[PDB]
RNA sequence: UUUUUU
């Protein structure tokens, strides 16, 4: 309703001059298509994908704003390329975590579902595998320390016959900061011939500098600065001056945030399970995630927001990046994002606001100002961005 | 700090 309307619009990043039938897809994936529920491509989807199934098959680094369809593009170009009679892994994508690489692979395996042959494996904690075995599925989606481990010590893998390397968050994933040094190590061990996909909705400039000399001869798609926030996104802040201020805050706006789901986001495990704790003494059901947690309980957590049978998600920026929860109407920035010396984490915060207003839909981020450091980094982020964020 | 392997 809001999409078809979107769809029509040739301002909107929805917009799509060619249908799914103009772009040429193999029958099986036109069927995967149609059965996930899309009628038209998004515009990185008709813009990336003629680049990514291009023979010979070429490199990209594409950008692309918060929930306009980037998975979709590179899923549907790794099961394009993948054979499904050849029984071992073809195609490799790398997720910064462990929800992100689970949800990324339920995309995976229902718009590969009339492929009846192909079958998927996650390289993700928890998931073992008895020596001398070797792993049959042709696609794997996993996190970066599993899969290089799947990789080498334990040899589940020959990244030598990987024809597909997709990074996603690509970004982080090859940011010092972020995950660069197992990423690097996990490409290092491709062959020659392998297609690399590198997907993100930002790249810092010296991050974008540092992609076209990892990724050989690659096509590029870049926004402009001005191209990277969504107007339907409306940013707010509140001012105050003590964390018990924020809380008071927060627990003056609960009502009017929770209608439909929000997820709240803290700087620290810590912070997030004393957050948590807190607004449980109010009376409040939420639900806690964090890197601390066992996988089975994040497993199993993420799975009940997605159900919403949690109404509020109480973490950190472990569901920053590329987590999809349609019905995530607000997010809160109970601590603003910054970066591990201190500095503003603009990055971070376009991802943060990024889980509201998916595909179409609006949404509201209001962050939490508790100093006048904390403005001044919420001034840093505007400047950043030139979008004025309103007090509320 | 936040993630991230057996
Ligand atoms: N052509 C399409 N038509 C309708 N819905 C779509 C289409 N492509 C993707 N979606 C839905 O759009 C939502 C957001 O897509 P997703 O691929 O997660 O965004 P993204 O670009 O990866 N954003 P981020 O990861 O937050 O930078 C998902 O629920 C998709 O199912
Ligand atoms: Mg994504």
């Amino acid at each position: 309703n809001q999409v078809e309307v979107l769809q029509r619009d040739p301002n909107s990043p929805l917009y799509s001059v060619k249908s799914f039938e103009e772009l040429r897809l193999k029958p099986q994936l036109l069927q995967g298509v149609y059965a996930m529920g899309f009628n038209r491509p998004s515009k990185i989807q008709e813009n990336a994908l003629p680049l990514m199934l291009a023979e010979p098959p070429q490199n990209l680094i594409a950008q692309s704003q918060s929930g306009t369809g980037k998975t979709a593009a590179f899923v549907l170009a790794m099961l394009s390329q993948v054979e499904p009679a050849n029984k071992y892994p073809q195609c490799l994508c790398l997720s910064p975590t462990y929800e992100l690489a689970l949800q990324t692979g339920k995309v995976i395996e229902q718009m590969g579902k009339f492929y009846p042959e192909l079958k998927l494996a996650y390289a993700v904690r928890g998931n073992k595998l008895e020596r001398g075995q070797k792993i049959s599925e042709q696609i794997v989606i996993g996190t970066p320390g599993t899969v290089l481990d799947w990789c080498s010590k334990l040899k589940f893998i020959d990244p030598k016959k990987i024809k597909v390397f997709v990074l996603d968050e690509a970004d982080v994933m090859i940011a010092t900061q972020g995950h660069q040094d197992q990423s690097i190590r996990i490409q290092r061990m491709l062959p020659r011939n392998c297609q690399m996909l590198l997907f993100s909705a930002t790249f810092e400039d010296s991050v974008w500098k540092f992609a076209q000399k990892v990724v050989p001869d690659p096509n590029v798609i870049k926004l402009k600065r001005e191209e990277e926030t969504l107007d339907t996104i409306k940013q707010y802040y509140v001012l105050c001056s003590s964390r018990d201020e924020k809380f008071q805050a927060l627990c003056n706006l609960y009502g009017a945030i929770t209608i439909a789901q929000a997820m709240i986001f803290c700087h620290t495990r810590k912070t997030a399970s004393w957050l948590a704790a807190e607004l449980s003494k109010e009376g409040h059901q939420v639900a806690l995630l964090s890197g601390e947690m066992m996988v089975e309980q994040r497993a199993a957590v993420i799975e009940r927001f997605r159900e919403g049978k949690e109404k509020v998600l109480v973490t950190t920026n472990v569901c920053a990046r590329g987590i999809d929860v349609e019905q995530v109407s607000v997010v809160i920035n109970f601590d603003l994002p910054v970066d591990k010396d201190g500095n503003p984490d603009n990055e971070t915060y376009l991802h943060r606001i990024g889980r509201t207003g998916r595909f179409g839909k609006r949404g509201l981020a209001v962050n939490m100002v508790d100093s006048k450091h904390s403005m001044n980094i919420l001034n840093r982020i505007q400047e950043h961005f030139n979008k004025k964020i309103e007090r509320l």
